[PDB]
Formats: C-alpha cells, structure tokens, sequence
C-alpha cells in the first residue's frame, strides 16, 4: 500500500461504468475501452 506506485499512465482516463466495471477513455479518439492499447 504505502509504497508501490504505477507512475506514468497513457493518455487514457480511469473511469467506471454505472454497472460496476472500470474502463478507460481516450481523450484523443474519445472512445471507451476496458483496457488501454499498447504501442502508443
């Protein structure tokens, strides 16, 4: 807990659907995807 931080994250945003599922929203494409793509 105290230690162990991710650090830098993609340009995506962390959110959670109104059902109870965490997803990621891209500010570049303005899309919604559970996980974030690689090679960005």
């Amino acid at each position: 807990g105290s230690s162990g931080s991710s650090g830098t994250e993609e340009i995506w945003v962390e959110n959670k659907t109104p059902d109870g599922k965490v997803y990621y929203y891209n500010a570049r494409t303005r899309e919604s995807a559970w996980t974030k793509p690689d090679g960005v």
